[PDB]
């Protein structure tokens, strides 16, 4: 059977199970841990946000979800503040979050930080910017550029799972797997990161293991980092990632 790993952390278990029913073995390598951050631990920076800023930008819909949550575990009013900043998602999932809060943006990028930067205004004041523990460096310094004193929210982390990429590397330079799913970004740039060799896992994600990505932003990680996703998903569902590879990969053989 051809064998798929899902380097994925939240959805393991139906990945697993679709895979089984499509006919694959499914390995599971995950590369990332996520955790919460404490309320009281960025309790600060909530109540400088309290305090009403110019600008609002989110990153991810559990971001979003999760700083209104602390602002109501700390007695706080988020809701005015936020409305009346310019509101600015980074993407589709953030923007529903905003939207599902009765704070809709203001404008949406296309997932990435680059598209934000026609989006983002030349102005004064403060712009709070939510992150989910891996720097933003690109956004960062542009909301400096643009004039704004930067106000950091990170309500969550998510974090590379060392040893687990450690497995994950030595399996596919093994020649373990045939194939290896990537649900979001971060886990391609989690891999890149830790590996002893990236140079070698470059090579076997070109050549001897198909890369595939769900999501264009997905894609277009590996892409940076020197790789050609083999098949590329635009839906979101681990049946259509799956059933769509297994007919890329016979419409080849065929």
């Amino acid at each position: 059977a051809v064998r798929v790993a899902y380097a994925g952390l939240r959805r393991k278990e139906a990945f697993k199970a679709l895979a089984e029913k499509l006919g694959f073995t499914p390995l599971l390598f995950p590369v990332q841990a996520t955790e919460k951050v404490p309320v009281p631990e960025y309790r600060d920076q909530v109540r400088a946000l309290a305090q009403g800023v110019d600008l609002f930008l989110a990153t991810t819909g559990v971001g979003v979800r999760d700083l209104l949550e602390a602002g109501k575990a700390l007695g706080l009013d988020l809701e005015g503040p936020l409305a009346k900043a310019f509101r600015l998602a980074r993407g589709a999932k953030a923007a529903r979050a905003l939207k599902e809060a009765g704070l809709p943006p203001h404008a949406v990028g296309d997932g990435t930080s680059k598209s934000l930067l026609p989006l983002l205004p030349q102005g004064r004041g403060v712009a709070a910017l939510q992150l989910y523990g891996k720097p933003l460096p690109l956004l960062e310094n542009a909301l400096a550029e643009r004039g704004y004193r930067v106000l950091p929210l990170m309500p969550y982390r998510h974090l590379p799972d060392p040893e687990g990429i450690l497995r994950l590397e030595e399996a596919l330079l093994r020649g373990e797997v045939d194939a290896l799913a990537f649900v979001a970004a971060i886990q391609v740039e989690f891999l890149f990161e830790g590996a002893k060799d990236p140079k070698a896992l470059r090579e076997a994600l070109n050549t001897r293991v198909k890369a595939l990505a769900v999501g264009r932003v997905t894609a277009d990680a590996l892409r940076e980092w020197g790789v050609k996703p083999f098949y590329v998903d635009e839906t979101e569902r681990l049946g259509s990632l799956l059933q769509g590879f297994k007919r890329a990969l016979q419409k080849e053989v065929a």
